[PDB]
Parts: C-alpha cells; structure tokens; sequence
C-alpha cells in the first residue's frame, strides 16, 4: 500500500497520511522505489522508534566516520562524543554576533539592487553557508571561494556529470581547508577539533572531512531550505503575519511552529531492527525496515490540537523536527539561532516583505533530492 506522497496544498502534509496514521501509526507500506517497510505515522510511535537503542540506522533510499547521521554503535556514539565536543552549545552561542553581521550584510546587498528579488538565492542559500564558513575559520579573503565551491555543489538543475563534479570539488577543497589549519591553527572548529583529546587517533583528515561535510550540508539544504518556505509561508499566512509584525517577541516561538510545520527530515535514517521488538504493539520482525515520518509525527492530533493550522501562539511543545534520541540534531542549537536572527531582521529591515508573484505561481520540490521552494521573489516598501 503505497505512502501518499502527493500534495494538495504545498504547505501541508501530504492527503493521504492522516487516515493512515487514525488507522495504523505503524503500519505496512510500499515505498519510493520500494520495497516495503514499516510506516511509522503517529508522535509517540516515532518518538518510541527513534529511542530505542535496539534499532540502526542505514542510509534512506555510505558513511563514514565523523559524520554520524547514519553511523552505528558503537562509533556513531564514539563519533559523537568527539565532534560535540568542539563543536558545542558554546561554540553555537559564540556565533550570534556573526550570525548578525552575515545577515545585515546580505539585506544590504538587498537593499541596494531594489526589489523585487529571489530571497532564495540572495539570502536564504546564501546566509547558512557563510555561518558555515566562518565557523570552519574561512578567511575574508576565501570567502568568494568558499560560496562559489559550496552553492555550486548544492545546485540541483544539472546532469550527474557536473554534479559529482561539483562534489568532488567541495571535498578537494575541504581537504584543503584541514591542511591549512594543520598549518595555521585558529579558532574555528576545525582547529579546535585537530587539538582535540584523541586517545584512539580517531581524528583524522577523513574524520574531518566526513564531520566538516556533514555540518555543512545541514546548512546548506536543509537549513537553507527552511528559510525559504518559511518565509513563503508566513508572506501566505496574513493573520500570523500580522501577529509577528505587531509583536516581534513572538520570533522564537514561530520559529518553533514554523520547524514543526515544515519540517520533513527525507534525509533521517531508515532504521532497522537488531533483534524483535513491539512498537505501538505491533510486531517488528528484526531486521525488517522502519521508516519515521516526522512530518506526520508532528501533526497528529494526539500531539497538538487542529495539527494543521498555523500558528505561532502554541504553547511550547516538544516536535520532533529535529529527531529524538542517540541522532537527535547536534546542530539544533545553530539552528534555532540562525532562524531566530533571520527572521527578525528580516520582517524588521524590509517592510511591507510580501510575494512577488502569487502564490500559486512559486514552484516547490518535495523529495529527497530537494525539498522546499526554487525561488521565492519577493518584494518591500522601497
Ligand atoms: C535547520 C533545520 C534542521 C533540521 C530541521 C534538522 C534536523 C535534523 C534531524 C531531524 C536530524 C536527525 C535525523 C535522524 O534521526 O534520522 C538531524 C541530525 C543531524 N543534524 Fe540537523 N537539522 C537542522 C539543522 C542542522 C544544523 C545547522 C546542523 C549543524 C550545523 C545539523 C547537524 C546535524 C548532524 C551532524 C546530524 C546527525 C547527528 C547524529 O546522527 O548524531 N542540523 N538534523
Ligand atoms: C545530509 C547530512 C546532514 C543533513 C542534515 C542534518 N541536519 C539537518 N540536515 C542532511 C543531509
């Protein structure tokens, strides 16, 4: 029975899945190419898988170390313990200030062109990936570069070819990078983590190279990809807009909304059983697949009230957006505050922000290969 993929409203789940989770939040389905697992639909049902130390993680549809997402134990754990250590809480905090200032410095370069303008490609893709670099210690003068090289890899309208090309590219030069902290320590993380405690020698140029590439395609996609439809969401919601025009304060908390609403995770592990298990009480064979559905996790009705409307007044509540237990998102943090001072200068800086181009016009992808908004033209009181 095949998972409902398809969307009549681009903000919203898919139709299908709300009577498959009243039915069956863990349930036999067939998938995108399919094969033929477990759907997990309901919040305390993913919330019981992803916390179950008796499942492992394999990649959706190869490793390796430092990068964690879809690494085993006993070295995910390992791993894990070794990144969070540099690349910690007070790294994250350490980082507002910049987070700041590469955000000013985008809607200045806004500002100056006029509207209207893609906030796709001019802000969203192009903010997360320079917090990146500076938390990798890119220097000024190798920022271009760094934009240049990471965007193009990220860029998704080409053959394989130029893809893998552009990949390629982006390990050369994050081996590079490696080096000439080797070279000239600082205070970025890469830094930070070739000092580190490392009885085992675990830390190595791969090790690097595998955890500096994993921190940056959560910026780059994901994050990324949350700027863009969030921002098309509330310049489509004109009642929450108004709240959060009248009252800035409530920034943190539709940040908070905004994740649980859009969040897809398409890129969190498949798990698989390890041995047997009863989840939700149904019988999971070890090792049949299982797959959890944040999205649909995070709005079922158990969880929140009227899951599908939009507002940045919930209480706070625990979504799942950024996974629960041994893979819960290490960055999370980052994000938060990333989100946080993009949203507010945003709406401060350019009033009057709306579409461009009516709604129905944007074009969306909801995949693996990419989910969010191609481009989001927008404009402003000039
Ligand atoms: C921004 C919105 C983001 C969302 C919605 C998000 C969500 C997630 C989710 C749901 C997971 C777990 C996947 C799974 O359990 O199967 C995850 C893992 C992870 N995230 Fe994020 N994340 C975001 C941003 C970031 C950022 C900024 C970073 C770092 C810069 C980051 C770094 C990671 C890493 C390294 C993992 C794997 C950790 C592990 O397996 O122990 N994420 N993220
Ligand atoms: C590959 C690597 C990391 C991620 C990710 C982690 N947190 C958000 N996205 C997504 C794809």
């Amino acid at each position: 029975p095949t998972v409902p993929k398809a969307r009549s409203c681009p903000f919203l789940p898919p139709d299908g899945i709300a009577d498959i989770r009243a039915a069956a939040p863990v349930t036999r389905a067939t998938f995108t190419s399919g094969h033929e697992a477990w759907l997990v639909t309901g919040y305390e049902e993913v919330r019981a898988l992803l916390r179950d130390s008796s499942f492992s993680v394999q990649v959706p549809h190869k490793p390796g170390r430092g990068s964690l997402l879809w690494q085993d134990e006993p070295e995910h754990t390992s791993d894990r313990k070794l990144l969070a250590k540099e690349f910690t809480v007070r790294r994250m905090q350490a980082l507002r200030p910049n987070i700041q200032r590469i955000v000013d410095e985008h809607l200045d370069a806004i500002e100056a062109r006029g509207g209207p303008v893609d906030l796709v490609k001019t802000f969203a893709n192009a903010v997360p990936s320079m917090v990146i670099s500076d938390l990798f210690g890119v220097p000024v003068e190798r920022r271009a570069e760094f934009q240049d090289i990471a965007e193009a890899m990220m860029r998704v309208d080409q053959d394989a070819a130029a893809t893998e090309a552009a990949g390629m590219r982006l390990g050369g030069l994050l081996y590079q990078l490696v080096q000439e902290r080797r070279a000239n320590p600082g205070d970025d993380l890469i830094s930070a983590l070739i000092t580190t405690e490392d009885p085992d020698g675990v830390v190595d140029d791969m090790f690097l190279m595998n955890a500096a590439g994993t921190l940056l395609i959560a910026a780059h996609d994901t994050t990324a990809c949350m700027i863009g439809l969030g921002t098309a969401l509330l310049l489509d919601s004109p009642d929450q807009l108004a709240l959060l025009r009248e009252d800035p304060s409530l920034v943190g908390n539709a940040v908070e909304e905004l994740l649980r609403y859009l969040t897809i995770g398409q890129f969190g592990g498949e798990r698989v059983a390890t041995r047997d298990v009863e989840l939700g009480g149904v019988r999971i064979a070890k090792g049949e697949q299982v797959v959890a559905h944040v999205l649909a996790a995070d709005f079922d009705p158990a969880f929140v009230e009227e899951p599908e409307r939009f507002d940045i007044t919930r209480r706070p509540a625990p979504h799942l957006a950024f996974g629960f237990g041994a893979h819960q998102c290490i960055g999370q943090q980052l994000a938060r505050i990333e989100l946080q001072i993009v949203f507010e200068t945003l709406f401060r800086r350019l009033p009057g922000l709306r579409l461009a181009k009516p709604v129905e016009e944007l074009r969306f992808r909801h995949d693996i290969v990419f989910y969010g908004v191609h481009e989001l033209p927008v404009t402003w009181h000039h």
